[PDB]
């Protein structure tokens, strides 16, 4: 019924409380895995629809290749309940693993896909080839887990393409990346930084890895929001995926992979959450409005029930989903808290002092600003409000993000900024040994999760690099500006 | 390259041939597990979309309960490992010994159902399962690998629940008939055929003619309070008295794809109702003289544009190596609803040939009238497909009254409609005597369902087996 830990002071328990007490998830008694209740799934359905539309515009074609992961990752269920997640249940009776270990570690159809691709691509006429699929996997949950965020249970999407060029493929990679950005912004009202990964933090089979980075202020921790890989000809060469060009001479396809996950949900939740509880941006909230009757002393309760039902009509007629809470058992206060907690964007309160006034009151979930509004304005005003709540969420989020970055030019400044829950943006020479040197040094200077500072991304929107500038670590000429930060 | 079997000479190897060469699925490993290439997935995605829409209309929320299938009555639900504590109740039969996903769900529901305000509860979820394929498989029909949708609901009154069951059943009918152009019959399953746990089971039944066998297309159970009593799923009503919920459960499977193919499949290959084919039109250029070449390509291109401009997904096959016959076969194999041929005579007469996939009937067409006529032709293709599948269906259902009429009607590969006792006693005796009198992975003769659309039952009027007064007409035949 209420939230005991304050977000800014006991973050982890705050998150726990919020997601279980907001009817988002439900834990099974066994395996520590959770049910995505309608409340949670709805979000996924929204972003899923969005993505599908947008990649259809990109001539991506949905499909399904059976997922493979090495047997070893599924043993904990095999011993505990003798059952596996249905999407990868075949991989046990498979026996010996195959082929490269670098991909078998993670559930994917890449192992299968790449295997059948050379038979699908023989001519240049067969390119470009653009596939997508939606996946769900669940393994025996971590001992100390964080739903959406640090968990073995996932619901995600993975795309794969093959091209005649590198230009084609890379363009595509960044197109997808910007779709992930829109994914987070237009729908989860979450801001992210577009960037390229350090050579040590990139995917090994990748030429380069582009990422969307998000940042949790209350933790002072960054977390990867989405990834788009330019794979190059690595796996073409590896799997003999060649085609015959227009001049009719055999050449290697250029591939890309990309994927975003239910992680996004958790990230959203961490971005907008109150001590009051859940705050959904309206696009991903099943009900946009809850309608509450306020009355204690005896009155025409019927008159109100009707007035309210009239508002509910006005709105459900605009395909704006409402819930009217006329429960007799609970105080108007109880209700307030109950739906504030479940993350409903707008609450309309109806009072006897509003039926003779023919108005009502509307309250925003995000800033709890109240206002008085006439009945005929209700629909309009509610709409404009549902837009504004979103813009506002995205703003406060963005500001927090912007405030969490410190531009340093030397290592002196680093640790300070770190302990203030900030990430730094620093002139790096991007040489590799320095990654591990910086990890080890920053781990050694700090007071679950790690304290070592990792290179997160080289952001696409680069600050000018002075001709002089040295790497804040090596003292070599700095190559580019890089985000370092503690992370998930 | 092409189907070396005919549909009505060896049905099985035909079907396998068609599903693998039409590029709907592909097999990689010894497993026999298969990739769902974009063609199949297009279909599944269409019916998925329709269904999500229409059930949202019924305030059904999509969800996701994680599952752990244990290898290894199947219906749509797989047998799952138990993730909650079962409580002392269980049951004398079935229940815990062999649990399903539904069963886990129910084991969770009491938490979500306190009072009458918490009802109705209405969940659906979409699923994907890939286990090690059967020794002797039949993809989309007898396969341990498939996609499906399963929904469940809880209600205050029996009426609420039942009404929803038949709502869903009609949705299944529209699933089949509107979108797949496959005609089904709605009925209630027999008492010794009904789901173990249901008050009653309604079913959408389809019938493959060339093969003489009927098959369950979809399913919509009304469960009453049996699982409610078992798991104690009770709510306080308006008067604070505890009451058992009134459950339903329905599901449909990628099975439908299997059905659809089987219903429209040519000896030429796959045949799709234009709804569910990505490319609606293929365009083929016809010439040997190079003089015409550059100038034909333009013509084609123009048409391509004309159709693309109008949101009509098209392919323009101008592969210079392959013969036109190769292409005709190739794109017929893939069930591309329409082919447009362009040769020199079409440049001259400012026309172009248009070929219906369903009946291969050609016609010349004014190059501007192409668009309209093409739309109308896709529509009549869908309608025609349905019409034909429907009449084929009719022609394999016979109405009969005696035992001999029945038996005769059967190894004439028909499906029969006979007067019946509805006595569950009689049925397995029916099955085994009928199997013994005649004449893979199945089978005998089962009662399929008692249609909702009942003909007049004469007052006369004896059953066909027992001779007892017949209660209603029932569908009988062999199944999948
Ligand atoms: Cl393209
Ligand atoms: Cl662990
Ligand atoms: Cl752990
Ligand atoms: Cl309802
Ligand atoms: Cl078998
Ligand atoms: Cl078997």
């Amino acid at each position: 019924m209420a939230i005991t830990s304050k977000k800014i002071e006991n973050f982890s328990d705050w998150y726990t409380q919020v997601i279980v007490k907001s009817e988002l998830i439900e834990y099974y008694d066994i395996s520590g895995c959770y049910i995505l209740r309608p409340a949670a799934y709805y979000i996924w359905e929204c972003v899923q629809a969005f993505f599908n539309k947008e990649i259809k515009k990109l001539n991506v074609e949905n499909s399904y290749f059976p997922l493979f992961v090495t047997k070893n990752k599924l043993e904990k269920e095999k011993n505990h309940i003798e059952g596996f997640s249905p999407e990868v249940a075949w991989v046990t009776k498979y026996g010996d693993s195959n082929l490269p270990e670098e991909i078998a570690i993670r559930p994917t159809s890449e192992t299968i896909m790449y295997s059948v691709f050379p038979k699908w691509i023989r001519s240049y006429r067969d390119l470009p080839l653009k596939l997508n699929q939606w996946n769900t996997v669940v393994r025996w949950e971590f001992k100390q887990p964080t739903p959406f965020i640090r968990t073995r249970e996932f619901l995600w999407q993975e795309g794969h393409t093959a091209h005649k060029n590198e230009e084609e493929a890379v363009k595509l990679v960044f197109d997808i990346l910007d779709l992930y950005r829109r994914w987070y912004e237009e729908y989860l009202a979450v801001p992210i930084i577009k960037g390229i990964k350090s050579e040590g933090e990139k995917f090994g089979g990748a030429n380069f890895t582009s990422t969307a980075e998000a940042f949790i202020s209350e933790n002072g921790r960054a977390i990867q929001a989405a990834t788009s890989h330019y794979l190059g000809t690595n796996f073409a060469k590896m799997f003999k995926i060649e085609f015959e060009d227009e001049n009719e001479v055999k050449q290697y396809v250029h591939q890309t992979s990309w994927g975003c996950t239910t992680r996004s949900i958790g990230i959203m939740i961490m971005t907008h959450g109150d001590d009051k509880g859940l705050v959904l941006p309206p696009n991903v909230s099943k009900y946009k409005v809850v309608i509450v009757p306020i009355f204690y002393k005896t009155t025409d309760e019927n008159a109100i029930h009707s007035y309210c039902k009239d508002i509910e009509k006005i709105l459900k007629n605009a395909q704006i989903n409402c819930v009217y809470d006329d429960r007799a058992s609970y105080s108007p206060g109880y209700k307030f808290n109950h739906w504030e907690l479940r993350g409903i964007p707008i609450r309309i309160e109806v009072g006897p002092k509003d039926l003779q006034n023919n108005s009502c009151v509307i309250v925003r979930r995000d800033n709890n600003e109240k206002c008085n509004v006439k009945k005929e304005s209700v629909l309009l005003e509610t709409q404009q409000m549902l837009v504004d709540i979103h813009k506002n969420l995205f703003l406060k989020a963005k500001k927090k993000l912007d405030d969490s970055i410190v531009q340093v030019t030397s290592f002196s400044e680093v640790m300070n900024a770190l302990n203030k829950k900030k990430m730094v943006l620093a002139p790096w020479c991007e040489d590799i040994a320095t990654e591990e040197e910086i990890k080890k040094e920053t781990q050694r200077l700090s007071l679950t999760l790690s304290g070592a500072m990792k290179p997160l991304c080289i952001p696409l929107d680069q600050p000018p690099m002075p001709p002089n500038m040295k790497c804040f670590w090596s003292g070599k000429p700095a190559k580019r500006w890089c985000l370092f930060g503690r992370s998930y």
